[PDB]
This record gives C-alpha cells, structure tokens and sequence, in this order.
C-alpha cells in the first residue's frame, strides 16, 4: 500500500464501453462506480455522471462503437474500456484509441472486472492517475 498519488489528476469527461457478452449487464455501472471511488479515495477527483451513457455492444462493432463515442464526446478525457471475451483484440483497441482517434483508455479484462478484486483496482486507479496527467510514487 506504498504506491500513491502525488498529485490526482481531475477527470470531468469520461464513460465506459463493453465488448463483453459475458458479463451481468450490471456489472460495467457498478465496477465503474468502485473503481472511481478508488481513484477519488487515492487523491483524484472524477465528476460522478460519464459524459455519454455507457455502451455495450458486440466485438464485431469495435471500429464502430469507439469512432462513435469518439465523435459524440471529442473532450473525453478517458475511455473505460471492457475487453472482449476472448483475448487478441487488444492491439486493436490501443491503436485505435491511442494512434488513431487520440483518446486515452483504460483497458480491463472482463474476468477481473468480475472479480471486483478491490487491490486490482487499486492498480488500475494508480494506471488511470498517470495516463490523466496526474503523478504517482512509491513511499
């Protein structure tokens, strides 16, 4: 627990895709809304309502679904992204958001957002911190 925020970025733009089809249609809301309040207990501070409403849609729509919120959100400051069921999507996802689109993301396996792993969240709030602009350490 000796990994912290120097300074917490502020977020006021952001929302949440899911590529998963696996998932309880709950489970994006309520991983999204622990997973902010570990950042925010961290030092971070979020606006509580994403900037659109959450997305779910197929795998196959991945193109589509991220040139979408990108156009109807040009100010986001950080795309949740659910990962597909199965793995090797990746790459596609990154450079889309990263390369293409110029959209910083935040990239989580559907198997640990199942979990609710509360120090997996720890380490994706620290991950979010630094990609936002904000600082971390280690004490």
């Amino acid at each position: 627990s000796d990994k912290k925020m120097v300074n917490g970025a502020k977020v006021t733009s952001w929302t949440c895709v899911s590529f998963s089809t696996r998932i309880d249609r709950g489970l994006p809301q309520e991983f999204c809304k622990q997973l902010i309040g570990m950042c925010v207990s961290k030092g971070m501070e979020f606006k509580p309502q994403p900037a659109i409403p959450f997305i779910s849609c197929p795998p196959e729509h991945i193109e589509e679904a991220l040139l979408d919120i990108h156009k109807r959100a040009p100010g986001l400051q950080l795309l949740i992204v659910i990962l597909p069921d199965v793995t090797g999507s990746y790459g596609k996802i990154k450079r889309i958001c990263e390369t293409e689109l110029g959209i910083v993301s935040q990239c989580c396996q559907p198997r640990q957002v199942n979990k609710l792993n509360k120090q997996y969240m720890e380490n994706v709030a620290l991950k979010i911190n630094v990609k936002t602009g904000g600082r971390n350490t280690v004490l």
